């Protein structure tokens, strides 16, 4: 699973401490924090290519505080895809709250940009726009997260014509094909470094991809110094990682699923004054239960199109999916329902031809240990698909390296049952859905559950004992 970039300084360098910072960042992360930090005041913009799920932006929160320290940082600016919008907030707040954020969505307005520390944007909100060329920005961090695909576009002239003192880059896998890529990263990074587009793909592109171990390494050479990318397979990065990681993957609703969802909200609220009793915690958890369905997909509920344009899970997924492939991962996606179950399956196994073993209750033995002995043993098989609501039949998975649970999980026995992360370190996803009750709830738990922790079962059950007062504010969409 070769996929390491190098750039010399592990045996001294300024090993930054960090500030103030919530977290034990391990050794790794203080390394990388550091060697950008260096890279940084040096002059020089830096790419951290480091797998999904070690935490480029805890490193490069901490990028961001050593900057502060320093009177560096007011003001610097974000560049992430809405999806991750939310993780950057999330952590920020979290880890480095003495640091001033905020969101610039879309029209001008209010604008105190300078007063500010950090401001984050999506490249959209970029594309149309003047309010920040006009800013004089110290660091400038472009945040192409699994994001799609398509990255490039009249978006990095738009960017690569701001102003920054310091440039980073986090991204995915510097793969053979991003070589196009490539270019308008590293220019953004330092431009001239590789002179022009035309020029570049010109004696650098059509003949790497033509197949040409010359240019390449070339290349490679010439960029070594500024990417930096640690992978969660490398012997020596294992060892610091916990056994299991937990991430949360927010996506967005789509305007269908937006709708559907309000509507089923209205639709539980303008038929319960009335019932009541064991008459209403059945009604709530039909609602519940189909809220669930609707941000999974719709095609779920009104049937029709099940493709990845209808879901915001689904399509996150796909991004998530698409990065942990190419960081030659095995992963597992767990979801509630059976018949989203398929959906995924064929989502994923058509457009990326591909097998997906799909695993649910209602199938004999022989099936279930056929289809986990496929997932397990095949290395060619990177994917598998599961529903399954008993304690654990017969599950298997400890050759998963990334787990995504599509359905909000609300756990270790379970986990032990199936053995993840049990022979092997693995990363665990959870997809929430922004302003939603998959959101909410995440919330009120880890209110204290001092109170939920030992007494409150699973996750569905209780959401019911919720008196209107809060139901109405768990449940009820929520978009500003
Ligand atoms: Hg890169
Ligand atoms: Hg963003
Ligand atoms: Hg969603």
């Amino acid at each position: 699973l070769v996929p390491r970039g190098s750039h010399m300084a592990s045996k001294s360098f300024q090993l930054l401490e960090p500030y103030n910072i919530k977290a034990n960042l391990r050794p790794y992360q203080i390394k990388g924090f550091s060697w950008m930090r260096f890279m940084n005041k040096l002059g020089f913009g830096i790419c951290l290519a480091d797998d999904m799920g070690l935490g480029k932006t805890l490193q490069t929160i901490a990028v961001f505080s050593d900057a502060k320290k320093e009177n560096e940082l007011t003001p610097s600016l974000v560049i992430c895809p809405l999806s991750v919008l939310k993780n950057w907030e999330e952590e920020l707040s979290k880890f480095a709250p003495h640091l001033r954020f905020a969101v610039f969505h879309e029209d001008r307005s209010k604008i105190k940009l300078e007063d500010y520390d950090i401001i984050l944007t999506t490249y959209a909100v970029l594309l149309r726009d003047t309010r920040l060329k006009e800013v004089e920005w110290k660091y400038i961090v472009i945040d192409e997260a699994q994001n799609i695909k398509n990255p490039q576009t009249k978006i990095f002239k738009a960017v690569k014509e701001l102003k920054s003192k310091y440039r980073i880059a986090l991204t995915g896998t510097p793969i053979e094909n991003k070589v196009d890529d490539l270019w308008s990263i590293m220019t953004f990074l330092n431009p001239g470094l590789l002179g022009s587009y035309s020029e570049f793909k010109s004696k650098f592109a059509t003949p790497i991809k033509k197949g040409d171990n010359m240019a390449k390494e070339e290349l490679k050479a010439i960029i070594s110094p500024f990417i930096l990318r640690r992978t969660k397979y490398d012997k020596a990065i294992i060892n610091d990682l916990p056994d299991k990681i937990e991430t949360n993957v927010y996506c967005n609703l789509t305007p269908e699923q937006a709708a559907m969802y309000k509507a089923e909200v209205e639709n539980l609220f303008n038929n319960i004054d009335s019932v009541t009793g064991i008459k209403r915690k059945g009604m709530i958890l039909s609602t519940l239960l189909k809220l669930k369905q609707i941000v999974d997909h719709p095609a779920l509920l009104k049937g029709g199109e099940q493709s990845v344009r209808r879901s915001g899970k689904m399509i996150r997924t796909m991004e998530i999916i698409e990065e942990a492939l190419d960081e030659g991962d095995k992963i597992a996606i767990f979801t509630q329902f059976v018949d989203m179950g398929k959906i995924i399956r064929n989502i994923i196994e058509k457009e990326l031809n591909t097998e997906v073993p799909f695993l649910y209750g209602e199938l004999s033995k022989k099936e279930r240990d056929d289809i986990i002995s496929k997932f397990q043993n095949n290395p060619s098989v990177k994917f598998i698909v599961l529903s399954v609501k008993a304690g654990g039949f017969g599950i298997n998975l400890t050759s998963a390296n990334r787990v995504i649970h599509f359905d909000r999980w609300w756990d270790q026995a379970t986990d032990r049952v199936y053995r993840i992360g049990q022979t092997r370190n693995v990363i665990v996803h959870k997809l929430i859905s922004v302003g939603t009750l998959e959101e909410k709830i995440d919330q009120l738990l880890a209110f204290k559950r001092s109170l939920f922790k030992d007494i409150i079962s699973s996750g569905d059950s209780w959401i019911t004992e919720l008196s209107t007062e809060e139901l109405r504010k768990v449940i009820e969409l929520s978009v500003g």
